[PDB]
């Protein structure tokens, strides 16, 4: 974090766009930011009113080195001096993809376009050797165009409140989005996020349905995944797309396809 420091006085807060237990994300008007253009809309990541502060700091350290990508929420600046730590991001108008799709409850191409950009964005993370711990529809944002951006509501989401996060250790985790090796062996590779992508792929073509509908997370649930159980075809998906999901749902971690291949898989469908 060398040149990313932005004046806190040139920042004008607005309404809160989602608050966690210890942190919040708000809308803001930034003066003198891009071309020093008329003040634009930005997303500011912050903490609500100590040990947790360091968690946000490393998140900022990650952004500056990861570089800017079209399908990843871009870092525009930061405020680390004289006050609470601020993280200025690119503002997304339509919010998360999860709430955006149930709101729809737009063509089939747009569903493919979303998945393509997500897989293309994930490729950029694999190239940088980075593993997304919570890849889902609730962690991807949509902007003014047909483009989607990958993000992480760490400290931004009250994981205690969301039903998706179940207690299986000393912290909640998205069970229905995790790979088998992560479930019982706690192994997290980039091919584990491929599994998460498959689950993500489902809720995209199932329009924001919770995965494994009707069936809750219990002692029985873990046994199905261990038995190689996979989900049925979503309603708005075609046959070719479903084969990608079950490929991402291969029990053997090696068998799952690389995100590079996924970029090429969905791309050919234009
Ligand atoms: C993923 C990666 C790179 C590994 C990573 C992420 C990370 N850490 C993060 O990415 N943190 C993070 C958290 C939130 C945002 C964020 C949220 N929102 C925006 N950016 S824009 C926006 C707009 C919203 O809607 C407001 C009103 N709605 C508008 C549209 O209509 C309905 C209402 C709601 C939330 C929201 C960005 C980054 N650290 O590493």
């Amino acid at each position: 974090d060398l040149k990313w420091e932005f004046p806190r006085e040139n920042l004008e807060f607005g309404k809160v766009l989602g608050s966690g237990a210890f942190g919040k994300v708000m809308n803001a008007t930034a003066y003198g930011i891009s071309k020093t253009g008329v003040s634009i809309q930005v997303a500011v990541k912050m903490l609500k009113e100590s040990s947790e502060r360091e968690a946000l700091m490393s998140e900022l350290k990650m952004m500056t080195q990861l570089g800017s990508h079209e399908n990843i929420v871009n870092l525009l600046g930061a405020c680390t001096l004289s006050g609470p730590i601020y993280l200025i991001f690119e503002y997304c108008c339509y919010g998360d993809l999860l709430n955006y799709l149930r709101s729809k409850r737009l063509t089939f191409e747009d569903l493919l376009c979303f998945a393509y950009q997500v897989a293309k964005g994930m490729e950029f993370l694999e190239f940088k050797s980075c593993v997304h711990r919570d890849l889902a529809a609730r962690n991807v944002l949509v902007t003014h165009g047909k483009v989607v951006k990958i993000c992480d509501f760490g400290l931004a989401r009250d994981i205690m409140s969301d039903s998706n996060y179940v207690v299986r250790g000393n912290a909640r985790l998205p069970v229905k989005w995790m790979a088998p090796e992560s479930l019982f062996e706690g192994i997290y590779t980039i091919k584990s996020d491929v599994w998460s992508y498959g689950i993500l792929l489902w809720e995209i073509f199932s329009l924001g349905v919770n995965p494994y509908p009707g069936i809750p997370v219990d002692a029985n649930f873990y046994k199905l995944i261990q038995n190689g159980f996979k989900m049925d075809q979503p309603f708005y998906a075609t046959e070719e797309i479903y084969i990608i999901m079950q490929s991402c749902w291969a029990f053997d971690s090696r068998k799952r396809p690389s995100f590079p291949n996924l970029t090429s898989f969905l791309g050919c469908q234009l």
